[PDB]
């Protein structure tokens, strides 16, 4: 089977990476997805770096499936066909400013006068309401007003970005979601629905810990760099060639680490014995820890640490990552028109994960076709 | 009140990855029944901190799910836990791979007790790989999938991001796999396996580390806060604290330079183009950050934003969730007496209530739901 949105017809006109990533994750479950571009140089990822044989390798990552047609509302003869696929459309999607849509003809409440059962989804760094809606939003933007940037890196070191679009990409999987919701509740009720996803909420729904021990302490930010709050040694830790992570989340597991360590004196030590009294003197068990890791390189202690039965992993680059026998298990590398790039993380029984898969669209490549075929 | 009402959900998840998505069914109003272990209960209830009795990190994603314990190895308890499944549309559960199985719970066994049951699995390398049973913490998972070494400053050892990024990523796809399903099922009839994996979630996230890579060769890339092709687009810092500017090309440059009173930057031959000012963003940085310095970050707010370039103050968690826009969305609600985030997901028709249900205590729903299920 080609997946559980089969027979679904999405207009989309999405672009950059935040709504783009979302409707990606519908064709790859079946929907039909038609990329409608505005003229020019068409959606802004065509321009974006890096580039392979001329053809952004961005644009190709998250837009392989989708056709494409080049349409300008503005235009009347134009504005027709969109509207025509609008009534044979589920879902209408788009990442533009807010209000754009409405100044083009197309409000909320228009759209489901042309179709009762369209689903318009929508996303933005905001949403369509609030005293931010028209803000500029950029995904570094909402990283630095989100809090997550004072959440990020060494304690001690200035705040830093996530290392990915982290906001655009939960502003994504959002727009996903919120999309299906509504799918699925459409079934019975029988009408559409507008879904309005903010990257700023999306965000902040990601905050977990930081926001957790505000609410409770009202301290702000955290900034816990890469050890655990509650366990120890629960950590990132420095050998003689390059960096692990050892979870040592309790008293048996720490026993277990202090006999392949040779630091069994540690166990009832003091300063060590508990979980809580670990957490206290993170610093001073570090300082042994890593004394004693310094002398061996890190495949080393891969093998010794989990011997014993600690979890521990190597700080892999990305291209290590998806080299992984683990990643070509999961197709989680995927050929689409003949370039390799990431696969569907949702994995359903009795629908196909094919490793080769359609490519991306040229601009206004499906062009002809689709104008034929919702003229009228 | 939502496009899940009606539905009943099983739920054996614990910890935060599984939770997480179960949590935002809840939200959109499904019956979420949450199975829990006798005594101990979710890992979360002994997870700090604490909140007049309550766990912060349980009550967070908890909140609104009826609590029952059940001990699936006690016969009376696993014969009350399969009337559940016969009536059931999601069984949810985060172990690790095979324990479901052990218990008696394989899929095939699953769907012949149910053949309409969505059976929803999350764990750290998924239930199929040669790392199905490895240990795969949050961390774990950060640090094998890249994206550790994609984080923070150029030159700086490699760092987690500031949240359990993986676990958090699992949980949404985990939960639009599942919603997923139950559109599926709309027309099959018949249920499915949803399988998630927080190592394959974390890697669909990596964006410009595995496209860099896959272009160049080159990996990790480290570019701390600054974009990759447009100047100035970075972190800068103030007088008394940091702000970020975003100023994606000349038009903008030019006036983000009269409000700086950098005007003769315009047409140096080093910063004339976007192209140039990437090359030349260090010596830039410089210059902006020299100015920068002689003023408090909410005045250059004030000037930046007037001349129309994208700028932002960098905030703490403490002060996002004090914003007005937050309060406008809807994303700082109550639910049982605790301030905790809300539904990101707004769908126009469906229910966004500021006070919910709160979180259950160890069986609190236990006595009703073993006799409403006992047969």
């Amino acid at each position: 089977s080609k997946g559980p949105f089969e027979g679904l017809l999405v207009i989309d006109m999405t672009h950059v990476l935040n709504g783009p990533f979302g409707t990606q994750l519908l064709c790859n479950m079946g929907a039909r997805v038609i990329k409608v571009e505005p003229p020019g140089h068409g959606d802004d990822t065509r321009t974006f770096g890096p580039y392979v044989d001329g053809q952004s390798l961005y644009y190709s990552f998250i837009n392989h499936g989708k056709e494409s047609v080049v349409l300008d509302l503005k235009n009347d003869h134009d504005k027709s066909i969109f509207i025509n696929m609008l009534k044979q459309a589920d879902v209408l999607a788009e990442n533009f400013r807010p209000g754009t849509m409405e100044k083009l003809g197309f409000s909320w409440e228009t759209l489901q006068e042309i179709n009762p059962r369209l689903i318009y989804a929508s996303s933005s760094g905001f949403g369509h309401t609030g005293p931010l809606k028209d803000a500029p939003a950029y995904d570094t933007i909402i990283q630095a007003m989100s809090g997550i940037m004072m959440e990020t890196g060494y304690p001690d070191a200035p705040p830093v970005r996530v290392g990915t679009s982290l906001a655009d990409l939960c502003g994504g999987v959002y727009l996903f979601s919120g999309i299906v919701s509504a799918l699925y509740g459409r079934e019975k009720s029988q009408r559409g629905a507008h879904v309005d996803i903010a990257m700023f909420d999306a965000t902040l729904s990601f905050l977990e810990h930081g926001l957790m021990a505000y609410i409770a302490t009202g301290k702000s930010p955290q900034r816990l760099g890469n050890r655990h709050p509650y366990m120890a040694p629960f950590d990132v830790f420095n050998t003689q060639d390059k960096p692990i992570t050892i979870c040592c989340g309790n008293d048996k597991l720490f026993s277990a680490l202090c006999q392949a360590l040779e630091l069994t004196e540690l166990v009832n030590d003091p300063r060590f014995s508990s979980n809580i009294l670990r957490v206290q003197n993170q610093a001073i068990l570090k300082q042994y820890i890593e004394r004693t890791l310094k002398t061996q390189a890190a495949e080393v202690w891969l093998a010794r640490i989990h011997e014993v039965g600690v979890p521990v992993a190597p700080l892999l680059s990305v291209a290590e990552a998806i080299k992984l026998p683990q990643t070509q298990a999961r197709n989680m590398l995927i050929e689409a028109g003949g370039i390799m790039m990431p696969g569907n993380p949702i994995k359903i029984s009795g629908c196909a994960d094919p490793h080769v898969m359609p490519g991306a669209a040229t601009l206004d490549q499906h062009g002809e076709q689709i104008r034929q075929e919702f003229s009228s």
